[PDB]
């Protein structure tokens, strides 16, 4: 099938919602933006620490962010304030045989 | 021929577009701009989810993004607005023999 | 003599300067700036499709973005408005044997 | 386990703190950002010279940039002014048998 | 040793600093930035041109740009204004065996 590697991925935030979410597979984002929604700050906590991985706002209405986790972590996404974020992605499956 | 792996690649949008498009090599897209348009945002309906990839509008010329996608998926990308707007990327085809 | 893979690149545009240019080694471009200049629009015509790249003006003094070409395409690169524009990449020439 | 190669790495930095901590494991900063603070300037002390990787305030709320580092070097990264600043990356650990 | 492939790299520019360096060891720059200084511009004479790879000013106080060398050429990296920039980025030596 060739090496994708590379698949697509995305997560669709609604205001104020909290995500923990375990990961089966490595990914890595690239993008959180709102289209309907006032502010949402996108905090990612995992390690058991609160990151502030991104603000996007009607101000900053696209965050273009280099994320990247691996399915060896449980993580867990959430956004404050009133704001709806798309999250775009793609899980990095690279293989190279043995 | 040696490793290209990744092959240009680029999509003209216009005013208010719709294209529902299977995917039949895995590609990147790097880059979604307007010279001609008032307002495009750009839609990507994948994994039947809307996603708010990018906002690219008069003030906001052109959105350097990094997205991708897998010969896997089937999606759609559409604008909204008015606005006719260029995206450009690179088919990613990595070989590495078996 | 190790993997080097990306090798430096460059293009100085002058204002209103039009190379249709056939590529016979892969490359990124990684970013188009002015220094002198008042407005530049770097297009892209490449598949026989006018791409709008980059708008880099006075005003955006520098647009970092993220292209690549493959030596199997032959693609016109052309900026119009009053500006000298200096783009930067690197050549990718990835090997691995076979 | 396949090829996750890049783990998810975080730092949570506190108004002017200085942490001088070696490298066991080489990784990539890919952003940093306030969530609460008036700025904060990121600076790295590596091979004994004062980088300044970022300047992230109020009006900067966000530094998205592309660190690196090496197992083999010891740096110091530490914060100036008021805020704290969360910074993401991954570690990259890649291998590829011998 | 594993895989590190990408090692730290750092340069400290003063104020109209002229550096005709060679190349030993292929490298990516990733940012140039300003904690002193009025203004910057980042020239780059490689291939016997003068490249503006950035303009990094107290307006625009860090230009976060993709950068890569090749041990093949030999380049200069030089300054103009007043201002002093760090750049940061890391030595690609990317190593496959035979």
């Amino acid at each position: 099938f060739q090496g994708a590697m590379a698949m697509f991925w995305g997560l669709n935030m609604k205001p104020e919602r909290k995500y923990s979410q375990t990961i089966i597979k490595s990914f890595h984002i690239s993008g959180v933006a709102l289209d309907k929604g006032q502010e949402a700050k996108l905090y990612l906590a995992a390690e058991k620490q609160e990151y502030i991985v991104a603000t996007v706002t009607k101000a900053i209405p696209q965050v273009a962010l280099d994320l990247n986790f691996s399915k060896g972590d449980r993580i867990m996404f959430y956004t404050a304030g009133d704001a709806s974020v798309s999250l775009l992605g793609y899980l990095h499956d690279i293989d190279s045989g043995s």
